[PDB]
């Protein structure tokens, strides 16, 4: 079973994660259409996900990856947001449920990019209660994950890939989207619960 460790706001970790989330908010080409309009998040809570099976699968996989990437995991903390966060923290990422760079699992360096996906592709129909993509009431969830990138393949054009190219373990596509093709190359380290904040007048 999954265990959620509740981080205290006075925790360096907590602060470190919130800092990464707040500082990577950016203006998106859609003018806020998908994720809403905001400049800052109100972080309700940050929790650490502990799940033995997921950890085991993740360790097993980075082992194979480093073994192919000159003994380097090439790990990176990245954000992921989607309507399946809950299934993810219990069963892990699943590429069978998978896109601009193929049937992979996507991660963003910008928290605001992930927020655009919290309610679905293009933000879907927004939050359940108000059908509002820029809802300032409803609590959103986002993950800040350890992603095993290994040897990244650089893709500069949309392509429907099924897996990373031979000898590769991830695809950095072009900002840049980080895409892996195996659920085990990502561990949902932090579960962030938050609200976007309405900018002041
Ligand atoms: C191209 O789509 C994206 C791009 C970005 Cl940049 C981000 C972010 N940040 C998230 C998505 C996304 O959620 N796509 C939908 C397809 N995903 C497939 C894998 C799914 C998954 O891992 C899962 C695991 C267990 C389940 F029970 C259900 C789904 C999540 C949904
Ligand atoms: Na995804």
């Amino acid at each position: 079973g999954t265990i959620l460790l509740d981080l205290a706001p006075e925790d360096k970790e907590y602060q470190s994660v919130e800092e990464e989330m707040q500082s990577t908010i950016r203006e998106h080409r859609d003018g806020g259409n998908a994720g809403g309009i905001f400049n800052r998040y109100n972080v309700i809570r940050i929790q650490k996900v502990v799940n033995k099976k997921l950890r085991e699968r993740f360790c097993h996989r980075q082992k194979e990856v480093s073994e192919e990437n000159h003994n380097h995991h090439n790990e990176r903390m990245l954000f992921h947001g989607s309507p399946f966060i809950n299934a993810i923290i219990h069963k892990g990422f699943d590429e069978r449920h998978a896109g601009m760079f193929g049937a992979g699992i996507y991660f963003a360096e910008n928290s605001s990019k992930s927020n655009q996906y919290v309610y679905g592709i293009g933000g879907g129909t927004g939050c359940p209660t108000h059908k509002d993509r820029s809802c300032y009431i409803c609590h959103r969830q986002m993950l800040f994950c350890r992603v095993t990138l290994g040897k990244s393949f650089l893709q500069f054009s949309t392509i429907k890939m099924a897996h990373a190219p031979p000898g590769h373990h991830s695809v950095i596509g072009r900002y840049a989207e980080y895409v892996i093709y195996r659920g085990e190359q990502a561990y949902p380290e932090y579960l962030i619960t938050y609200q976007i904040m309405k900018p002041e007048a």
